[PDB]
């Protein structure tokens, strides 16, 4: 018997609802964080917001051409007209995206605008039998489909470096910043590790091009069948603190940390 | 002969088109801007966006209740169902309104959130006979409607005071402006007028730092379609400018005429 447990733990900041069940065991919805659906902060980040400090294309069409800055600043727009990634994106090493922005010549509409349009597919969280929560997607999703973003809070090295949960850490790469999504986050703080993984992260850039200050947009790297758990790879940070404590769970028979 | 100009100077950033017209002279789309549908800055601004120091609600319902903290804090929600001004909202001294915010419990849907969901009535920029643009609505507004946010480009007032061109200047309160000059949306080219059929409402919203409200035009009255829009531009704009020009408003109790 599948509880529902949430219909939607957002509470309506996505675009469509994502839901939570438990056919595992007797666990509530999980309450111990609040979801935040884009990056907050507590101590001030002096993100550089200058609107004249932008780069930014003069395109008069749909930036489809070979001519707009901001696809040359992602080395070219790696986004088809249904907003998935090119064959040709190097997913085991992945450029740097700028998208579109606000000082640019062209409309909200052209095509390299995906990431700033948000979390479009079907996803569930749900209880796995032996890595707690995790995240499904209710949908098919073609290869190179962005999925969701990793949000949570914006903090520095210093100040992770005194957390003392970092289960919920993503690195944004001297100066070092983080994502701590174990007090504020959205649904990407469930999503389980997973040795051969169908996410990929991407760092991109959006409202503005303060390079210390990546967003991290997860893509499909394969067809990901409806039912599916969502996975990406930790890294070898967090494996090299964490398998003291436990290995991999993943099952991949190319698994790495088990 | 009534000339279209642009079907959309927001290029698509707002919930509707806004076109702009020309039946008057030989005026193309004024370009001489940067259409900006939200606030910017150039110089930093030290907006203070920590999320715990939000003020927020515990509502377990829509906000529509008594019991809402947020509405607490203008002494209620004056909002209705359809996302209106209370008749009793007091068009001549304003309060200042918190709109819900991401540390409240309540849904993205609540009751108490209304300028946070962007631009929705029908606007047309249009050339005037004799006050350059104007803006005009295209349907009906009825009264206490949120039409449109004043929006530019946050600065202090020190930077404000050397500033050559102060034509589109509005003053927030160690004060601020908003200056749509060289970044802004369509409320840069709305005229003044002595008997406005718009009220500019102090509002928080994503964040609750005072020095920093964001400026929401009302509607004071039933707006017919066609009608220009205006807001009291104020004192501190007329003392400047009436030196150099005289009030075309037309008003019969105009008064900076
Ligand atoms: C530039 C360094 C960024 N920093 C400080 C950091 N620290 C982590 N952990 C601890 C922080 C608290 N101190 C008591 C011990 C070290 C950490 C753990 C991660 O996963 C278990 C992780 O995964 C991607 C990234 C992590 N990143
Ligand atoms: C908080 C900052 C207040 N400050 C500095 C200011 N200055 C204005 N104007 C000038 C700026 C350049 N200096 C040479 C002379 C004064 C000004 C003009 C306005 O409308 C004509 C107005 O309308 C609402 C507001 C204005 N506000
Ligand atoms: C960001 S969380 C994922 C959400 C988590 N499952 C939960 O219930 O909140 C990461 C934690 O989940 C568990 N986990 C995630 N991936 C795992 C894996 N491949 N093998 C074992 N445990 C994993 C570990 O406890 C890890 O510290
Ligand atoms: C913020 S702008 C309004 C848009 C302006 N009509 C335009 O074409 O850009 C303010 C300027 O418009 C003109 N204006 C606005 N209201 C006016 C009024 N009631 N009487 C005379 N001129 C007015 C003045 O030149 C004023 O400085
Ligand atoms: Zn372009
Ligand atoms: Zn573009
Ligand atoms: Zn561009
Ligand atoms: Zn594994
Ligand atoms: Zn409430
Ligand atoms: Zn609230
Ligand atoms: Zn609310
Ligand atoms: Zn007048």
């Amino acid at each position: 018997v599948e509880r529902i447990v949430s219909r939607d733990i957002a509470r309506g900041y996505e675009r469509i609802p994502i839901p939570c069940v438990n056919a595992v065991d007797s666990e509530p919805c999980p309450s111990n964080y609040k979801y935040v659906s884009q990056n907050c902060v507590t101590s001030p980040m002096n993100i550089d917001r200058n609107i004249t400090h932008l780069q930014y294309c003069v395109c008069i069409d749909d930036c489809s051409s070979s001519n707009c800055m901001c696809g040359q600043l992602s080395m070219r727009c790696w986004y088809d007209k249904d907003g998935r990634l090119l064959p040709e994106f190097n997913m085991a090493e992945p450029p740097l995206i700028f998208e579109c922005n606000h000082a640019c010549s062209c409309w909200r509409n052209c095509r390299n605008r995906v990431v700033q349009n948000g979390l479009r597919a079907r996803l569930q969280l749900y209880r796995t039998r032996d890595m707690g929560w995790g995240v499904r997607s209710l949908q098919d999703i073609p290869p190179g489909t962005f999925v969701c973003e990793y949000v949570g809070e914006l903090i520095s090295d210093s100040e992770a470096d005194v957390r003392e949960e970092d289960s919920y850490l993503f690195d944004l790469d001297g100066e070092v910043y983080c994502i701590d999504a174990r007090f504020y986050g959205n649904v990407s703080r469930f999503i389980n590790h997973h040795c051969e993984p169908n996410l990929v992260p991407v760092r991109v850039f959006m409202a503005h091009q303060d390079l210390r200050f990546p967003r991290i947009a997860f893509f499909s790297t394969r067809l990901i069948e409806a039912g599916e758990q969502l996975g990406f790879d930790y890294g070898e940070r967090f494996w090299d603190i964490k398998g003291k404590l436990f290995s991999c769970r993943c099952g991949s028979p190319k698994c790495r940390h088990s």
